[PDB]
């Protein structure tokens, strides 16, 4: 007799199903319904979602990554959710970058409800910067400051108290990570570039624009100038997080989840005992030639238009999208709320590192919600990876980067036709 809603999620928190069921238990009691959650392993999440969309067999609600909204929306399989967004405060309730992820680009109606936001900022070793005579305020004020700070960090005599070795100035992945384009995007944007741009109602690559090439080379060249260890370029973001925790890196970019890890003993997967946890700072990405930008991703929630339970599903979207559940689930995931009013909650404001992430959040920017986004990103990342391979050999020239981005741009433009 009790009605059920089926919800698909990805592994967003340490106990994905149990955490999600705790989160919705008050909703279940209030409506007299049961929520049946299925956790889609990141290895299979996108294929399961695509099959639901083509077969018309699947859950009531699914999590969608922000960059997937366009593709699933373009299939015509998602219920409009303008009513839910208006209930939560409408366009003004969201950072504009997050609002853009509610619909296919150009669409009249919203098809996704923002759930949580992934953003990246720079963690740094407060002990290392102090030793190097680098002030964070100045290092993160400008690209020129940022590179000058890395130069000072490379020259510094400072040794980690546990490793007994100097720190790498900057650690970053290259091509062997899920977030190759995301790591590049703030540098593209800060120079005045873009991955794709709309001209005359038509989307084309801008990776080979002068401004994109300026930002890309600024970032990639740090590794050829000695500021990034060759071994970092073999690794993914999770491995670079481990190197920072281990005291091997003065500066590296990640999300807000590292702050919770810094409070958790090493025996439970954290790094509380390590020098890095006791000497931890955060700064936003440095202001570039045209602007300061912070990468945003994360996930939204969508309702399949073949659902038999649309009213109750939209009540659950309002609950998950709304203030109380936004704060609770951002804490569980180590993410930031998608609902901007939640950024003022004391769970963010009481922690200095989370306050800096809130500062970084106001500069947020995301990719356009294109149906063809995955093709764009895939072709961009293949060519950026060839650029990272030249970096690893010290052979990335300006001209070599332009050749690779022209090749990427030709392939992207063909894909978008
Ligand atoms: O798939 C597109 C989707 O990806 C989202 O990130 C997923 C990412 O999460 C990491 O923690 C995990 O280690 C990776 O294996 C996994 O791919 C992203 O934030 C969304 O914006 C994006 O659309
Ligand atoms: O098109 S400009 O805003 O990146």
């Amino acid at each position: 007799m009790q009605k059920t809603l089926e919800v698909w999620i990805m592994p967003n928190s340490p106990q994905p199903a149990e955490d999600f069921k705790a989160l919705v238990a008050p909703f279940e009691k209030a409506h007299g319904v049961e929520v049946k959650v299925t956790v889609l392993d990141w290895g299979v999440a996108w294929t399961k979602i695509t099959t639901a969309a083509t077969s018309g067999v699947g859950p009531d609600l699914t999590q969608l990554g922000t960059t997937a909204v366009g593709a699933i929306s373009a299939m015509g399989v998602l219920e409009p959710v303008d009513d839910v967004l208006e209930a939560l405060g409408g366009e003004k309730a969201y950072l504009p970058a997050v609002w853009r992820t509610t619909r296919l680009e150009g669409a009249r109606q919203a098809t996704a409800v923002p759930w949580f936001s992934e953003l990246r900022a720079f963690y740094y070793r407060t002990d290392a910067l102090k030793a190097a005579g680098v002030n964070p305020a100045e290092m993160f004020a400008s690209w020129q400051g940022f590179e000058a700070g890395l130069a000072r960090l490379k020259a510094s005599s400072f040794r980690d108290p546990e490793t007994k070795a100097p720190l790498a100035p900057l650690c970053t992945p290259g091509k062997n990570s899920w977030d190759v384009l995301h790591n590049a995007a703030p540098w593209i944007w800060g120079a005045g570039g873009e991955i794709v741009r709309q001209a005359g109602g038509r989307w084309q690559s801008a990776l080979n624009s002068p401004e994109s090439l300026e930002g890309l080379y600024f970032f990639l060249s740090l590794a050829q100038k000695g500021y990034v260890p060759a071994e970092s370029l073999e690794k993914n973001t999770a491995q670079i997080e481990a190197d920072f925790q281990a005291g091997k890196c003065a500066v590296f970019a990640s999300g807000p989840w590292m702050i919770q890890r810094a409070q958790v003993p090493e025996a439970k997967g954290g790094f509380a005992e390590r020098t890095a946890a006791k000497n931890l700072g955060v700064a936003p990405y440095p202001a570039g030639p045209k602007g300061r930008y912070t990468f945003f991703g994360g996930s939204n929630l969508a309702l399949f238009n073949f659902s038999k339970n649309k009213p109750l599903a939209k009540e659950l979207l309002k609950y998950l999208g709304g203030p109380e559940a936004q704060v609770r689930y951002a804490q569980m995931t180590g993410m930031l709320p998608a609902l901007r009013s939640a950024w003022s909650d004391p769970s963010f404001q009481q922690n200095p590192l989370l306050r800096t992430f809130i500062q970084a959040a106001q500069f947020g920017r995301t990719y356009p919600s294109l149906a063809g986004w995955g093709g764009v990103e895939n072709l961009a990342v293949q060519h950026l990876g060839m650029a990272w391979d030249l970096v690893a050999q010290g052979r990335l020239t300006r001209e070599a980067l332009k050749d690779l981005m022209d090749k990427a741009s030709a392939a992207i433009n063909q894909a978008l036709r």
